[PDB]
Order: C-alpha cells, then structure tokens, then sequence
C-alpha cells in the first residue's frame, strides 16, 4: 500500500518527501478523506482557508478528544488518559490558560529579555570557528533547555532531564516503539514523580515566576491537582523546548540554503523580526494538529460525520500559494510572514509565541553582534513523524 495521499507516514518527513503530494492535495483535494489509514482513517485538511474555519469553530470540531492523529487507543480499565488544557473546550480551556497566560506578558519577556540574552552570549561564546560540530545539541537543544529549566526550576544542575519529551507519539503510539505499557508511560511517571518533589518543595515564599509558582501561590482559581500534571506539563515541556528548538536548528539550516536572503539578513538588523516569522512559517515545527467532529456538518465540499477525525496540515498550510506566493523559499523580507499557521489559529494559537519570538530573535541579535553565519556540512538526521518537525543532528562550522 502506497497510498501517498496517506501524509500520516513518518517516512515523509524523515526523508524530506512531503511536498509534492502536499503541493497536489492543495491544488485538488484540500479536504480529503484518508479512509485507512496507519493511524485509522482521517481528514487531511491542507489548505490555509480551510484550517483558519476549523479552528475558528470550536464546537463543530472539539479539542477534548485528542489533538494528534493518535486516538485513547484502549478499553476500559487501562486508565491512561492524561489531561492537558490544550485537549480542553466549553469554558475550562478558557479557565487554565487564564492561569498560564501571565507568563508571557510583554513586561515578561522584558524581565526575562536579560537573563535569555547572557545565555545566548555565554552558549555562542564557547563556540569555535571552523572545527565542526552539532548546531543542535551544542546550540539549538542547549539554549531552549535552558530555558524550559527557568520556566520550571530544575535548577540548572542536570536539567538535560527536561529533554525527556519523547512526545513524537505522532509515531510512536502505533504498534510500539517501546511495548510502552510501562516505558513511555513509565518515562512520563518518573518526570510527574520528580515535578511533585518541586511541588512540595514550593508551597513557602510568593509567586516565583510560572515555576509551579503561578499553578498555586499566584491565585490559580481553579487548576486544582489530581494528575494534570503528566499533561498539563507534558504540554508545557514540549511547548517550552521542542518547538523552538527546531526553530533554531532551521535558522542555521534554514538561511544556509538561501543565502542570497542569509546575506541580506547579515547586512541588515533590521530584518530580524520578520526573519525570525517567515523560519517560524518555513519550518512549521508542528506540522499537524487535529480537531475531532461532534456533529456532523460541511465543509469546502466534504461531508464530516460527527466521529470522523480532522488533521490540520500547518506543514502545507505554510507553503499554501494562495496567500504566500513562492512559500517554499525563504524571503526574510516577506510582508505577511507574521501570518502563518504555525503557531496556530483560534482560540488554541500558541500561547508561549512571544517568549519563542524573544529566544530566537536575540539569537539572531546576539550572532549579528559576532559577525556568525552558520554553515551546514552534512544533511541533518530529521525526525520521522506526522506530529514533530525538525532536526535531531545538524553538522555545521561557522564563519565571518
Ligand atoms: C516556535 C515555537 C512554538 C510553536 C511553533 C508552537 C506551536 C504551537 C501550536 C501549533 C499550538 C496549537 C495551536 C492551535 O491549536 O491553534 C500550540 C499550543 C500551545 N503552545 Fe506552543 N508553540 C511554540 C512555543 C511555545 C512555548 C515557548 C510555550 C510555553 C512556554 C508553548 C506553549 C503552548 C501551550 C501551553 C499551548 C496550548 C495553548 C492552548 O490551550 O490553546 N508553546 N503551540
Ligand atoms: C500522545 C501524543 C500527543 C501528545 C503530544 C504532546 C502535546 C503536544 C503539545 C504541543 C506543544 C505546543
């Protein structure tokens, strides 16, 4: 079976395939019905119009039956089921981002705008000129770690912990990568185990920013405990890392391939902003989410049967030509950049977008200060996944 509309397949992202069926669906089946299957059938939504009128319909199309190609995928009594207020609706969505939110008012990011530019310094500062190395691990894991470790408190001292997502379960739930019964899940116990320990270790002193801190001793109306957590941060870790992540592992890979607009961007600051959105666009650093139907209904054509399960492709949405003409290069001058999909749309868009904005925007600042461009050597090892989108190795070495 090739069913090549089936975009499920991991093989596609890995090996760097998913534009031409992605570029053909657009232009002949935005809405499709893929019957079977890998994951069970779904509704490959890729067009850009379409997505916006499925986010913007949160009744027809509930975030509170899953949010990933993935299903419960078991009966009865295997319990499981792991909250997250981004698989939330009706008004206790509304409640819990409440809750969060405050962590990234602007006067935020410029409380934390200091601390998150010593860190960029002090990582590009350990780098060497010319020896290679991995841009991943070495800068783009480093860095947003870092920051996941101040937006929790580990403290610093083994917060490699925090890179215990293994969440690519767009891949991973689907006949085992591990059994799983007692592995992924047995991961996820040991991390909640350890976030109750900083739990009690804070129940003294004020807020001390998000870190528990604003799930509690900064009011919290509601958001009570009982298990949220493997969820609600399970959400937070992946949001907090993963996504920036390889957002800065595509700004070296990303501006290498084009380096007539890398040169531009090198000449000119000023561009940074809007090079920091059209990456963000370009690489899509979740390629999909998915809305479930609750009744049934129409949509661009297609007849959804309440049950029938949707899958929002941002991945082409971003590289949809309607909107952003020649989308598959990137142009750091692109006007409408800041309008991509990939932070999302809705009443769910991306609630961390601005503290990710701040971390790869002085990034950029910092590597102009030091005249960096990063040059890619080797292909990157991608993730193989519907869900995640990016770069496990990037082989690079920089120059002047
Ligand atoms: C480049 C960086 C990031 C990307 C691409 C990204 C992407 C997304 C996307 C696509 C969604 C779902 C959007 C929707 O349904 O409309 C989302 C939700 C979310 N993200 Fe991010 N994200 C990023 C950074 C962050 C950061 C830094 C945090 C937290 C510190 C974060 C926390 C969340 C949370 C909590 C949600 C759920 C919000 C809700 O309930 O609607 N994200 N993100
Ligand atoms: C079981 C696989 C779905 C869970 C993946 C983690 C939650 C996704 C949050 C996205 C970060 C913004």
């Amino acid at each position: 079976v090739i069913d090549r509309f089936d975009v499920s397949r991991p093989e596609l992202y890995r090996d760097d395939l998913w534009q031409a069926p992605f570029r053909e669906l657009r232009a002949t089946a935005p809405v499709h019905r893929v019957e079977h299957s890998d994951f069970g059938p779904y509704w490959s939504v890729s067009s850009y119009k379409p997505i916006i009128t499925v986010e913007s319909l949160p009744d027809l199309y509930s975030s509170a039956g899953g949010i990933t190609l993935a299903d419960f995928i078991e009966n009865n009594p295997t319990d499981v089921r792991m909250p997250m207020f981004i698989a939330m609706d009706r008004p206790k969505h509304t409640g819990q981002r409440r809750t969060v939110a405050p962590a990234f008012t602007p006067s935020e990011m410029v409380r934390m705008s200091d601390n998150i530019r010593m860190r960029t310094a002090e990582v590009l500062d350990s780098l060497e000129w010319n020896t290679p190395f991995d841009w991943v691990d070495t800068v783009s894991v480093e860095l947003t770690t870092q920051m996941l470790a101040i937006l929790f408190d580990f403290p610093w001292e083994e917060r490699r912990k925090l890179t215990f997502w293994s969440d690519w379960a767009g891949d991973i739930e689907l006949v085992k990568n591990e059994e799983l019964r007692l592995e992924r899940l047995r991961h996820m116990y040991e991390c909640g185990g350890y976030f109750q320990n900083l739990w009690n270790a804070k129940i003294g002193k004020p807020p001390t920013p998000d870190l528990i801190s604003m799930m509690i001793h900064s009011d919290a109306m509601a958001e009570m405990d009982q298990m949220e957590f493997l969820g609600n941060l399970i959400l937070l870790i992946v949001g907090g890392n993963d996504t920036t992540r390889n957002t800065m592992s595509a700004v070296a890979y990303g501006l290498d391939l084009f380096p007539d607009q890398r040169a531009k961007l090198e000449a000119d600051p000023s561009m940074i902003p809007n090079t920091v959105q059209e990456i963000i666009r370009w690489q899509t650093p979740l390629a999909h989410m998915r809305r479930t139907a609750t009744v049934d209904s129409e949509l661009e054509g297609q007849q959804i049967k309440a049950g029938d399960k949707l899958a929002l492709w941002y991945i082409s949405a971003n590289r949809d030509e309607s909107v952003f003409e020649n989308a598959d290069r990137i142009i750091v001058d692109r006007p409408n950049a800041r309008r991509h999909l990939a932070f999302g749309h809705g009443i769910h868009r991306c609630v961390g977008a601005r503290l990710a904005e701040l971390q790869i925007a002085v990034l950029l600042e910092e590597m102009a200060k030091r005249r960096m461009r990063v040059n890619v050597l080797g292909e990157p090892e991608r993730v193989a996944a519907c869900f995640v989108h990016g770069y496990r190795k990037l082989p690079v070495e920089i120059s002047r």
